[PDB]
């Protein structure tokens, strides 16, 4: 069931609630803390991906160390695939949570512009202009995570035919909502380059990291210091 | 035509000539500067590359500039593909162009041994077992090279439209010559993230450079230091 | 000057009950949640290297900009000195400050073990070999704490001065405590280079994250991918 | 002895002509062509480079192996090192062995400007603040050389005893060369963590390269494919 791929997709895909409060400040956890919020938000971020993962047709029959490999291996590119097509909707920006988000300024005065404008113009960009819908997304976050490539795999093999069983209901689809299209499937697979070498720029750079800036970090030490000696 | 890219793919390839000439040696003029022996190399492979991405069709119908960036920007993924794929003649080392086979164990040379095991893990072995040939190889490469996210590009779309003709005859290629395997085309294509992220490890570790200059440098300091 | 040092280091680390706690029970808050609470193990941690620093003799009497420029500069190696020295006793992996062994195959199986084995060939051994004390490990700590090509410093000068106090005192020391070894103060000097380099790894190894963070990841994950759909 | 090495850094002291003929251009080598002029160097360097380690006392008596390892542990670190104190008769530049001249705007053109200026703010200007003289660096590139924490060395205890008798001496000369400054040993040593750090960024960042320009890049490329 392709459908079984997008459905997960759509059934983790981030509501208009989540969108709306943030962006206003209709929600709660007070904008006090931030060392909080980053934490929150990530166990939330990582809970909904595992919950994804399951949901992906034989994931869960693959060996217990095996599941937490490929997590561990796509974890990155998975959430930057997700928040770039989800930024489909904002004017040449990334989308978060709060009303819109970040732009390329706030990138540019956190040191990350120039992985800023890859992501826009590498993955935004393009899966806005050929219309990647969340089908397509959902099967390339699948292939992403079926990486036979991974460390450690007990039987990578498995692995590789999963993902083979996963473009091939890609190409079959694809095949079928765009006949107009018979490069569609390959223009698809040609951004898992890019996704990887972004993913990893990100990670080496910590890209969302320095998005939110150092004074949190200027200001829950200056918090330490000003502990009772 | 897929062919034009096969042709270019052979041309630009050693003439057994130099392969003896180095796996085999015949240095008509024995190393003596380190260096400068090292750029030489660099400058040779660097201009076979530029050899063989001038017969690409329509490559060079390019603009001027734009075939520089597209250059810059692949000629490290390019390079590893064509040597990945040359080492599938060999059990378990990387088979340079200059013919010099460097193994495992001794090119770790306790510095590398890292990233030379995922060209032989990612690359070689997958090309290995599933037998692509020269013509896939070719095609691939040329894909590599019609790069559109290649940054400062004039016209992204021209070398996008480049790019698909290449993948559209390459999987008309494959499913003619291949008929029994359906998922072929795309497997051809799921290589590329490892090439994009081993290309990445290689320009970190000095990878090529080591590969072609320990042992002139070493020979240099043996003698200097005799 | 050398005595106010030692009673830092000696103050902020042990009560043979805190070894204790994590590494065979006698431990609270039983690992569940990923992020939050690793962010928590953080946060105890750097709070206890500011403890530290607001104790290192007149590092309260800069201005509190530079405090913080100083932490940030080099909390990393603080904590490296900090773990390799402990780790002297034993001849395998490193201890950790509740006095719990992480083996060399853990930091292999994670992927840090070219880095872990740096650690203990260049600051492990080497401190052993030198039987390296705790009064010179804190000096070593002080002068890293007071590094005067920390960008920003609104007096560097200072910082230099400030650092130049407690190496001349170290000096003093081994003179004294150590006077038929006259290299002693020069070779205790001449492992920050390694230090330093090893601090830099460390920082693009995500070292300390994985450190704090891979086990209580893997619980959390082993767990919920089991768990009932 | 280490006017043996100073003399060893003598014995290539930089002449004279060498820096009017690039400080200038009266030299041959036609700027014609950039690929030949980056190498004639760097060979030379090495050159010059492997010649002062053998005139460093017991450096030739260690096994072959270990003379190779440590040249290639070190020769980052100890060409970085004297450039650096080589540009302390400039400002906000760094000069090379043929006089060559680079200043910070053509590395923060090239991408590379936060590294360059740790080199200036924390090599070259503390070199200068505190007159490190010749024999000093001298010591201070002999202990880089004989690194014992180099990998795959057959006996790291002989070279951390080398080691151990450079640092020995250069605390000697310190004291009897400068007696009014106790803290200049220590100094001295404190500026190795920094050039330990910047050694490795240098690496990482493919500072040489950078410097070079993106231009000349161009320049024969284009050439390649635009043949006669
Ligand atoms: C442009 C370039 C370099 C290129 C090296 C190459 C291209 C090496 C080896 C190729 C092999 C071994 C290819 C093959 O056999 O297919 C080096 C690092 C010297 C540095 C200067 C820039
Ligand atoms: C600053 C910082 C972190 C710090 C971790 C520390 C400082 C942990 C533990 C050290 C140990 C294990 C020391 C010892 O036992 O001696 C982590 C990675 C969470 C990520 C956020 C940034």
């Amino acid at each position: 069931p392709v459908e079984r791929i997008l459905e997960a997709e759509l059934a983790v895909e981030p509501k208009t609630e989540t969108y709306v409060e943030a962006n206003m400040g209709l929600n709660p956890s007070s904008p006090n803390d931030p060392v909080t919020n980053i934490c929150q938000a990530a166990d939330k971020q990582l809970f909904t991906l595992v919950e994804w993962a399951k949901r992906i047709p034989h994931f869960s029959e693959l060996p217990l160390d095996d599941q937490v490999i490929l997590l561990r291996a796509g974890w990155n590119e998975l959430l930057i695939a997700s928040f770039s097509h989800r930024s489909i909707a904002v004017k040449d920006g990334i989308l978060l949570a709060t009303g819109l988000h970040v732009h390329r300024n706030s990138a540019h005065s956190a040191g990350v512009g120039a992985i800023f404008d890859r992501v826009l113009t590498e993955l935004v960009s393009k899966m806005r202009d050929m219309q990647m819908d969340k089908t397509e997304l959902g099967c390339l976050r699948a292939i992403v995570l079926f990486n036979p490539d991974s460390k450690g795999l007990s039987n990578p093999a498995e692995v590789e035919a999963l993902r083979e069983k996963v473009y091939a209901s890609l190409e079959a689809y694809c095949k079928h909502k765009y006949p107009e299209q018979p490069g569609r499937f390959a223009k698809l697979l040609l951004r898992l380059p890019a996704l990887r070498s972004i993913g990893l720029k990100c990670l080496e750079h910590l890209f969302f990291f320095k998005l939110i800036g150092d004074t949190p970090i200027d200001t829950f030490l200056m918090e330490m210091l000003e502990a009772p000696h």
